[PDB]
């Protein structure tokens, strides 16, 4: 029905992981998913346990599994350590494992929340936008590439394989949203940039149902911070794909609010954008909004639960208003916030 | 004092006059034998030669110690092939003086908070010159092209090209607050990596400039959550391009927003705008970028900056008393122009 890894890691990981889970059982329970989890370790809280940060039980625990639920990783206790044996390389190792090419991450600005954003209110209402980024490929992974004395040099790459793959997933994304997509090249000036708008021109073909718009990625910077409301899905490459997503990621206002989801080939991944934060680890301040919402994503990408995870949103949105966390401005901790958007669950 | 002067399309003939006017009020003042020439650039050099940069537009460039340029486009040329774009012949334009170095000021003037897209506590101050190279990068690097299976570019830096990008933004900052941020990859990129170690090497010959590095990515999220907190940016081609682009739409008004561009030939000097061909000759357009690009032209390419300070200081002062249409006011082009000179007698006349 509904099998789940569960990696809380380290730090407030734990505590934000637990809360999702509340959220998910109190989903079963009153809906019958027929949920299974088993909880893994994973980063410093198994470099304490097997030596390792991504071990024997947990390589395998994912393999098996529909879909894993992240935490967070890293902290005090595990600094300046090998590229062998650190906790945010075994992030890194768990994502190539399942070959994820594909990086979901939605910023969205709640009702009520606009005095957060950076950007005026009138601006900020009513954002809410799924940035998709190519993770495998482009210019961070591409070749040839070096340094001499004289010069450096990199390539930014994308073959017709790559482009299309991560089109569909923005493209099934669309129609569980708005039905609207920007891709983001730049076109104007570069091969691969008009290589790419051909791709997801040709791949657009098989979705008439998605209304389809290309923008360059420097005007795409404009758009984010002068008008972000008017987009739904936007897709892109891997650095403009990293830039753009983290230039979106500030509008909420706040890094407790950022869930991000990938998708491959492989177990899909739903984790939080923020870290372990081992600097208010275990006071019972952490938000949980990111991870419940990482848990609204797993049930829409892993398991078609649409309507679900609607739901979990809703809960989400109104109890940001009701009992803000202290990230917020607010006084709630998770304990008490959860217990809110259950309140709502169960409404 | 030797400008050529290439309205271009659209709004470009209107706000290039505006400043022109301001010049010529200068140029009364000042006695700055103001010598001047207009060539036809973009459209307009299409319309009458079939192409966007002729020989006769090239010579008046080469000849004249300085570039007036207003902007190139619209629908009647803009999907054409390349050889002969309206964007093509601003790359020509680049190319041929070989403007390595495109300095683009974005500035929330006091009074202007209310018009950023970002909250006024965070708009107030803001004041960032992105210092952008023009000439190389992934823009103009080989390898590149593309076949049925794939497609590639190739950015790439050379030390002697980082080095007098950088050796401009130095100088920028030390007529300024004394601070660069460069902007890399260094964290995932050799040519990051390149780029940051020589800039490190340029910034040893400016004690009193203070050098900071940053991710282009982490860039793009401060740039917005804190942008006046900088002072003088410098990065390539791309990352200039993506960065300057996103600063220039802090101030609210892309109607404010002037730039040089400078290298070994002659310097460019040009509103950030395009045509605007949605309000041209409809006598509204607000002249502000190019008066403010006039400006520029003053303090680096002849070296009048206390002539450069005034212009912005009657301009400032102008946006306040009677804003133009962008603005929320009423004041057409010509109206805002005569509202800037007479700041600039009464300020002079002191
Ligand atoms: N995606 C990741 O796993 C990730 C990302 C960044 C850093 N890290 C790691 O985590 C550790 C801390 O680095 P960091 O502090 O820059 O990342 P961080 O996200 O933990 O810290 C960011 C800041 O925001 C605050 N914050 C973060 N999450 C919050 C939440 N859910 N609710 C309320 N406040 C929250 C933190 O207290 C901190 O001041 C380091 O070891 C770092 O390497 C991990
Ligand atoms: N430097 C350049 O030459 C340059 C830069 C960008 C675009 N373009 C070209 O110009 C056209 C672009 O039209 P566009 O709408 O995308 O960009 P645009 O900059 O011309 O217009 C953007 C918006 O700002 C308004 N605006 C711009 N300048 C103004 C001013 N000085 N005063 C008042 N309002 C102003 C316009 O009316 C429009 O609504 C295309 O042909 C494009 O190729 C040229
Ligand atoms: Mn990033
Ligand atoms: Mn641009």
């Amino acid at each position: 029905s509904m099998k789940v890894a569960v990696l809380p890691g380290d730090g407030i990981g734990p505590e934000v992981t637990e809360a999702a889970l509340k959220v998910l059982r109190a989903l079963d329970e009153a809906e019958g998913l027929g949920l299974a989890y088993e909880v893994f370790p994973f980063g410093g809280a198994a470099i304490d346990a097997f030596g390792e940060p991504f071990p024997e039980p947990t390589r395998k625990g994912v393999e098996e599994a529909e879909a894993v639920l992240l935490g967070s990783v890293g902290g005090p206790k595990w600094d300046g350590l090998p590229r062998k044996i650190r906790p945010e390389t075994g992030l890194l190792s768990l994502r190539k494992s399942q070959d994820l090419f594909a990086n979901l991450r939605p910023a969205k600005v709640f009702p009520g929340l606009e005095r957060l954003s950076p950007l005026k209110e009138e601006i900020a209402r009513g954002v809410d936008v799924l940035i998709v980024r190519e993770l495998t490929g482009g210019i961070y992974f591409g070749e040839p590439r070096g340094m001499s004395e004289a010069e450096a040099w990199n390539t930014e790459r994308y073959s017709k394989p790559e482009v299309e793959r991560v089109a569909r997933v923005a493209f099934e994304a669309a129609r569980k949203r708005r039905k609207h997509v920007v891709s983001v090249d730049k076109a104007n000036v570069l091969e691969v940039g008009e290589f790419w708008r051909k791709t997801v021109e040709e791949v657009g073909r098989g979705y008439p149902d998605v209304a389809l718009e290309h923008q360059y990625v420097d005007a795409m910077a404009m758009h984010l911070v002068r008008s972000p409301a008017r987009f739904d899905v936007v897709v892109t490459g891997n650095i403009f794909g990293d830039i753009l997503s983290d230039l979106a990621s500030v509008l909420p206002g706040s890094l407790g609010l950022l869930p991000s989801a990938s998708l491959g080939r492989g177990t899909p991944v739903f984790e939080p954008v923020h870290g372990s934060a081992p600097d208010i680890a275990g006071k019972g301040i952490a938000n949980p909004t990111a991870a419940i919402l990482s848990a609204a994503m797993m049930l829409e990408h892993a398991f078609g639960l649409v309507e679900l995870a609607r739901k979990v949103e809703d809960a989400v949105a109104k109890a940001l208003l009701e009992t803000p966390p202290p990230d917020l401005g607010g006084s709630a901790g998770t304990e008490a916030f959860t217990a809110t958007v259950l309140r709502h669950l169960a409404a």
